[PDB]
């Protein structure tokens, strides 16, 4: 029993920490082979500027020791340096951009040290609701799946309302973001509706039945009330994706969306749902299958 | 900015964890140098657990009966002992991945990360802390027991925490790395229930701090209010008494941010007649008592918004 807000075990990610220093900025880098990746925001025309730096520019330390630069190039918004020494850490892994509402693990550093290791999503905003301090970018994002680590966040900035943007391993932003001091906001965000059904049902596994009722809705009906309250529209792919779950607990998908829809016009109405007294969205349908299964890595 | 319920990195506990098997039980170990420590309810089975003798169980077994994988490596049992509910079973390898630790006992209020494992693997890592009733509201499964609790202050791991057992109402209870229950539960399958749970105080007190921290202070008032008149008032809410050492130790957030402490413990008694009234604190609609003074200082800036 219990539900908790879990992250990935991070020991795998922790070995390819490193601090990457050019001149005044100090950021964390991401050391994978003989490559230290970070954001490129650490030397806008970045191709003019990169042109004028030079290897030893780039200051790369690994623990106490410090890293050999001997190559650099720029992919989108990440810079890659060339080392000359693999990492003797590096794990199995894949470079992978996930869609809004998928959950990641970030590992936040400072100094090319691990300080913390917390769950988010990414909202469908594109923006993430991290916790992150001066120093923080190049920080990852990352799931693991049997014995690899796929990386899927790399954090460059934040935002004047406090919420935080990125980029794929790749380079490439999640959201309308440039990585320059400019006038940029996020966008209105909404609720991610698969995942909320997703922990009704943690909750309905857990022992918290309270908010089931006798009801069923359409998909259409649902979609529609969805809408009012800033929730993300319900696909058929999101149905199906809920099977299991709805096989498990004997509450179909459109039975548990009824109890959704009654939720949003009534409120808990002083009762709360696994600890929380706001609908959660930051658990996907994966997220609870394998947290109430006990799945190791 | 932002407020994240954050759990210490596990990669220095991730090389520790390993798996533990006597008969027919399977759990988790910790090894640390060349002793692996467990639950001692591993030498039982489900019908010892109502009344075990573990001194007459455990004479009963030889170092050959259990069996112990660090990875897909059996290791060596070469000794076995007893100290209080822990099992501690010397083996023939010291650890290589054993990082700088200390085993330190926690008081009710306090945090820790845990990592579950199943098998010897971990699978998870999650943040909670120690209740005031001594139980602590994780998330296990059965073959989580031997799975441990954690901080990380500086490169050295503190382990405060080994999980035995769930209790009936889904809470669970273990002991500290000496084998010392935390509360007044035992390693028995008899009738014990956790005491009325309570809210930690010292611990909302300081996240209302970390709110101010980021910008938030719709929730301040004008008011102050004695010691003794705000307990008298956050009894009848299931709150903690606030001690002085309380007071004391959210010193250095009240002059960060320019509120004293009797201040925001009248801020407290209002959210806690009025309620929020639709709005949230950092991200809540409840009154978040899971972060300690310490890990505010630790996670929230320097600079007050
Ligand atoms: N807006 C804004 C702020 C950031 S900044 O103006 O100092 N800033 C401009 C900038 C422009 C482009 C790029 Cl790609 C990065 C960056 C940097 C960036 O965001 N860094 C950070 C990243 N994460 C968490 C931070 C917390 C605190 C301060 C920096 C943080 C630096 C001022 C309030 C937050
Ligand atoms: N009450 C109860 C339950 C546990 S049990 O009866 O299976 N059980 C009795 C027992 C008694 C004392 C001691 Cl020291 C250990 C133990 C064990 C124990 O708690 N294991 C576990 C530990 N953690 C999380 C579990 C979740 C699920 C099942 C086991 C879990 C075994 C049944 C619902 C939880
Ligand atoms: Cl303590």
């Amino acid at each position: 029993s219990g539900f908790r807000k879990m992250a990935f075990p991070s020991g795998k990610v922790e070995g390819c920490m490193v601090q990457v220093t050019c001149g005044t900025t100090t950021l964390n880098g991401l050391w994978l082979d003989d490559v230290v990746y970070c954001p490129r925001h650490v030397i806008p025309n970045y191709e003019d500027l990169l042109i004028r730096k030079s290897n030893h520019n780039f200051l790369v330390q690994a623990g106490n020791v410090q890293l050999r630069v001997i190559g650099h190039s720029m992919q989108n918004c990440v810079l890659k340096l060339k080392v000359d020494t693999a990492n003797p850490k590096t794990p199995k892994y894949k470079f992978v951009r996930i869609q809004p509402g998928q959950t990641f693990s970030v590992l936040a550093c400072y100094n090319g040290s691990p300080s913390g290791v917390y769950q988010c999503a990414m909202r469908p905003n594109f923006t993430i609701k991290g916790s992150f301090l001066n120093g923080s970018c190049g920080s990852v994002g990352f799931n693991i799946d049997y014995d690899c680590v796929s990386f899927c966040y790399m954090h460059h900035m934040e935002l004047p309302t406090g919420v935080h943007a990125g980029t794929d391993l790749e380079g490439n932003f999640y959201g309308p973001f440039v990585d320059r001091q400019t006038a940029q906001a996020a966008g209105t965000d909404t609720t991610i509706t698969v995942n909320v059904l997703a922990w009704l049902y943690a909750a309905v596994i857990n022992g918290d039945r309270w908010f089931l009722n006798r009801f069923t809705t359409t998909l259409n009906d649902f979609n529609l009330v969805a809408m009012k309250y800033n929730y993300e529209p319900l696909t058929q792919d999101h149905v199906d994706i809920l099977g299991p779950l709805s096989a498990q607990t004997g509450i179909a998908v459109l039975d548990m969306c009824a109890s959704l829809k009654e939720l949003l016009q009534n409120g808990m109405n002083g009762r709360t749902i696994l600890g929380s007294a706001l609908l959660e969205d930051e658990f996907t349908p994966f997220d609870v299958v394998r947290q109430c299964s006990g799945v190791t890595f």
